[PDB]
Parts: structure tokens; sequence; C-alpha cells
């Protein structure tokens, strides 16, 4: 297998991703990703896209390479460019969730992050300070963002 | 491109199919297909498999070929072998529905079928008389059957 | 990602397979598989299909299931049904090769096989004695056979 | 069907493409694309990648959208950004060939191009003057470029 994706999207480990270049706040970035859907052929919407979730060191490496190869002239000595992913930090730092409802089973935070709770949002920080690992930021920041299409698999049980 | 399907399944036009050799009546054959599903990577079940629906002359020819190449020693000069698909003929012959909820936009019936309603069921009749086109049959008949995995596609607004 | 295969073929671990029902001798079965191929889009033939090779316990298990689920009424308490794969046993039992030129890195022989050398041929023996593991047979025997399409991968170096 | 491509590549019409951001002359860009190839699982080399060829108005539209959505801050009111594709204009303007040896069955030239031959090279000119349609240029100019993996398909005759 290679992952199969639609035009302009790119696949890694069974999921399809796309970096978007318009700058949106967190809630508007998530809603932008929700415009992509998965429908049954008889016409029922089953699922939406979401800001990307990340579940392994390899996935983190892939998304970092996606950002850095896509934005090479924007890479700074700082955190920038920061690109939203689907991470929400709630009332305490243990309250981490992904917008797609998947488990937080991978920790990609830059040392000292998250540090802007309660209710902050995660971003891949692809600048040289952070090398793609995540920063938390306030949700009103307007950033580029990565969407994932609905992640689904057949159950052959 | 080509259609991606799990091992033992086979693809045509974005859908995955498998011919099962146990003989079941219509409702039980549909129940057997429903054992296959589609789930989000989150773990939420999203959709269920079904007896195959058929929407074009190309799809009809593909399934006819699947049946005849899988059951070459059973091909008779009549209707047999008959293999269930997801077609339900109700109270009158115009009351045709697929178990997957898809439209009845393709007519694959042998001339003179359906003729065994009410509440008869569709089968690919792969014998030389019918050449794969459909017979309706009594629903208590136990036949081999074709399942499809949940048919889904991305909606890219 | 699943494996992508043409209609009527089925995929496992990046390779596409198909069980054929016509009974052929070994050389004719291999020739039948060589009728399928891989070409460039501008029309240069690059590779040919072959009788299946098998490189792991999981691939062995898959092909056994392919046979047993396709030929359920033919399963005996002995060796039958026997289905050709691309294995050639030469002048001694250690001279094992696959028709596709791939390495013999997996040993799927039934205990006591090969024992019909020299120049015998391997077959999945799906009857209950052998449980899909391989028997060697004489090449003049006419059996069902499994083909693989050309196995290819991108080289991203 | 969707197109299956390696990570960081993206598919259209059964072909896999990637925009590279380093600026190379035509020969060096073509050589960079030739680093990517196709091999048999056995390890035999089968094919070599190339700068992209273009065979329809839809393919032209897709590649233009890939460039424009990838380089939005670079789009000028002129021809820039120009991005190499595999088009060679030879001794006369009618002598057009693709580096991958495919047919020149589609004409994407901006009105008045080609005009800098002999032995000029084609580029998608994604600036607003030209809207993605092609300019010919001196082959020593250093531009971004689009690669395409070897285009192959199964032959099931
Ligand atoms: O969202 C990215 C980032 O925003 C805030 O930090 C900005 C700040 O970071 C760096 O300053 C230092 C250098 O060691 O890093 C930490 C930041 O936490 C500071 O204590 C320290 O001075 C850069 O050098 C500065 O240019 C930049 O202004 C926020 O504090 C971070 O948590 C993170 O969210
Ligand atoms: O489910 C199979 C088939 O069963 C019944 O027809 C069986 C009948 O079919 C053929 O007879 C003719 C053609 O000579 O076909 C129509 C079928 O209705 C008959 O009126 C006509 O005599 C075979 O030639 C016969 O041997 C066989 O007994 C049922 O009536 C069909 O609708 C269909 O469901
Ligand atoms: O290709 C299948 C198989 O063919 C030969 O064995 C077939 C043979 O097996 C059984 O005979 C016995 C029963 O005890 O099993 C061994 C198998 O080696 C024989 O020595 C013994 O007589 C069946 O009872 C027979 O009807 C059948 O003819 C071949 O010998 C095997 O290596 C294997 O290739
Ligand atoms: O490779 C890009 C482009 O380079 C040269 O044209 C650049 C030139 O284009 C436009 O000039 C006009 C406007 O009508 O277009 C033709 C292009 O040949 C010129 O004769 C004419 O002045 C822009 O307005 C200019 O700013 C820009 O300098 C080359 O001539 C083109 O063939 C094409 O290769
Ligand atoms: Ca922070
Ligand atoms: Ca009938
Ligand atoms: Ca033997
Ligand atoms: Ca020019």
């Amino acid at each position: 297998c290679l992952t199969s994706c639609p035009p302009l999207w790119t696949g890694f480990n069974g999921k399809c991703f796309r970096l978007f270049h318009n700058h949106l706040n967190f809630d508007n970035a998530e809603n932008a990703c929700r415009q992509f859907g998965l429908a049954s052929c008889s016409g029922d919407e089953l699922a939406t896209g979401h800001l990307a979730s990340i579940h392994s060191a390899e996935s983190q490496a892939f998304l970092t390479e996606l950002v850095k190869t896509s934005l090479p002239d924007l890479i700074t000595g700082g955190w920038a460019p920061q690109v939203y992913i689907g991470m929400k930090v709630g009332s305490t730092n243990s309250d981490q969730t992904w917008t797609d409802g998947s488990s937080v089973d991978y920790d990609g935070w830059v040392s000292g992050e998250p540090n802007n709770g309660p209710n902050s949002r995660g971003a891949i920080a692809a600048g040289d300070y952070s090398r793609g690992f995540w920063a938390d930021v306030y949700s009103n920041n307007n950033f580029k963002y990565i969407c994932q299409l609905p992640c689904v698999h057949y159950t052959l049980e």
C-alpha cells in the first residue's frame, strides 16, 4: 500500500493531509477543515475533516517535513511559521483533546509547552527554535493550518 | 487509477465486492454482509456493508464476470447459478429498493422480471438463458450472495 | 492504505493476486500468468506477471484463505485441492527458486516435502492434511493456479 | 478510484507529482526528477522519473492550481513564478517533445509562445499575466520545477 488521496492532498500512514495558506483563527481553521466531508454513496454525510491530529514520532516528522518543505522561505530563527493542528488544551494541562476525537497518545510539545492554559490551542512551530514541535497559543491567533480528511478504515470482523 | 480494497475483496469503480459461497436466504445474506463495516480511526462505527447494489451496465458486467469466473462449473444453460444482490421488490413491481439505500437508477432485469412479487428479491442469474441479468425470486431461497463494503467518497467543498 | 488492484484481482501487502480455475500444467500456468503485465503509460512493456511467490507466514495465510474461500466445496481431508504457485525444486531439494526471480526467504513446505525431486513444482495443498502448506508435484499435473501481477515500488532515493 | 502516491507527492489522473522549491536550470531540474524511479520488488530497475508532462486542459488546470496554491505569495502581475515542466522546443517551434517521451497531444502555450528557440524549454508561468499557461525560456534559467513519478499501468490482455 501507498495511501490514496484526492488531488492536492498528500498521504501518510493511511491519512490524507493538506496545508492551507490562508490565516485563520483556531475555530475558523477547524471549521474550514470541516467543509471537507465523507459521504455514503447513497448521499448521507458520515464524517467531516478536522485539523490534523498526530499520533506518533513518525507522523510528527512527516507533518514537520510537510510544513518546512512547503514554506521554506518563511522558516525563521524563532517559532514562526506556526501552523494550527487539532490540539485543544482545556482547563488544566492534562485536559488535552484532538478535534477529531482521537486519543492524545503522542506528546509533541516543545519543552515548557503547553504554558498558556487554560483553553489554549496547539500549533506546529516550524521555525528553528522549535523544529516543528508544538507550541500552545491563544485561539485568536490567525495562522496557516493543516487539515486531515476523515480517517476511516474497514472493519472486517 | 484503481480501487483500493482489503484482502479477499475486489474493486470496481470505487466499490469493493466479495462473493460468498454459503447459501443463505435474503435477510440472512444481508445480515452476513452487515458484519463488515466502516469505522473512524477514532473508533466510531460509521457504516455497515450490504448486499451489492448495481448502478450501470459496466457495474452489471463486472459482477456478472465475478460470478461466472468464480463459479465456472456451476454455469447452466438456464438461470442457475443465482446469486443474491441487494434488490427488494415490494408490493408492486415499481417498488424497487436496494438495501444500501441507493437509487434504483439502473435496470438490469431479464425481460419479464420481476414476476414473483410481492416482496420478491433480486439475484444475478448467471446461467446462459439470463446471462447475468436479474431474476426475482422468493426470499426464502438459499443462494450464494455478493456483498459490498460501505460505499463512501470524499466531498471536497 | 490498502493495496490497489485491478477488478477481479485481490491485494495483500502491496501485491495483486488472482486464482484461476482452468486446470493447466506448470509451464502453461506460468505462461498464462505472463500474459498480464505492467507497461509505461506511453506504451513500453516493463514487466510480466508470474505464478505467485510467497515470502512470509502472513502471505502464506492470505493465499491459503484465498484458496479455501474460493474452493470451499473442494476441500478434502487429504491434500486436495492443490493450486500451483511459482515454486521450482531443482536437481536437489535445496535448489528452490521462484518464477518471478524473487528470493526463497520463506519456507512453507508441508513436513516431508519436497520429496518428488528432481525438477518438481510447488502447489498450495489446501486439503485438511496439509492446511494450505506446500506439496511438490510433477509439472505435468494440471491444477488451478494463482497469478500475481508485477510487484513494483517507487524508488525515492 | 483515487490516485495513490508516496508521502509529499500528490496525484491526478493516475500520476504522481511534486513541486520542488530549489531553483535549478532545465537540465539539473530534469536530473533531480530522474532521481525518483520504479523498481521491481526483486530489485530490478524498471523506470526513471522526469519533469512533468501535460496531456489535457484538466491536467493543465490541476498543475496550475498546484503551483498557485503552493506559491501564493510569489504570484506576480507578470509571468512569475515560472516553474519548469518537461517541455523541449527543438530546432523549430514544431519540434516539441516531453522528456518522458510521451505524446505532445496538448497545447498549453501562452499566445505567442514558443518564441525563444531553438532548444528553449517550457515552464508553467503562474503569474497573472499568463495564468499558468506556458512560456518558453532559455534553458540556463534557474526555476522551481514539478517532477512526476514514472507513469505505469497494468496490462490485462
Ligand atoms: O507561540 C510561540 C511561542 O510564543 C511565545 O514565545 C515568544 C518568544 O519566544 C522566544 O523567547 C524565548 C527564548 O528562549 O523563549 C521563551 C518563550 O516561551 C522565552 O521565555 C524566551 O525569552 C523567542 O526568542 C522570542 O523571539 C519570542 O518572542 C510563548 O511564550 C511560547 O510559549 C510559545 O507559545
Ligand atoms: O428464478 C429463476 C426463474 O424461475 C422461474 O422460471 C423458471 C423457468 O424459466 C425458463 O422458462 C421460460 C423460458 O422458456 O422463462 C420464463 C420464466 O418465467 C418462462 O415463462 C418461460 O417458460 C426455463 O426455460 C424453464 O425451464 C424454467 O422452469 C420464474 O418464472 C422466473 O421468473 C425466474 O425467477
Ligand atoms: O501432491 C500431494 C501429495 O501427493 C503424494 O501423496 C498423495 C497420496 O497421499 C496419501 O497417501 C499416503 C497415505 O498414508 O500419504 C503419503 C504421502 O506421501 C503416502 O506415502 C501414503 O501412501 C493418500 O492416501 C493417497 O491416496 C495419495 O495418492 C505425494 O507422495 C506427496 O508428497 C504430495 O506431493
Ligand atoms: O519567460 C517569460 C516571458 O519572457 C519574455 O517576456 C517578458 C515580457 O512579457 C510582457 O511583455 C509583452 C507584453 O505584451 O509580452 C511580450 C512577450 O514576448 C512582449 O513582446 C511584450 O512587451 C511583459 O509586459 C513584460 O514586462 C515582460 O518583460 C519573453 O518575451 C516571453 O516569450 C516569455 O518567455
Ligand atoms: Ca505557549
Ligand atoms: Ca422471477
Ligand atoms: Ca510431494
Ligand atoms: Ca518565450
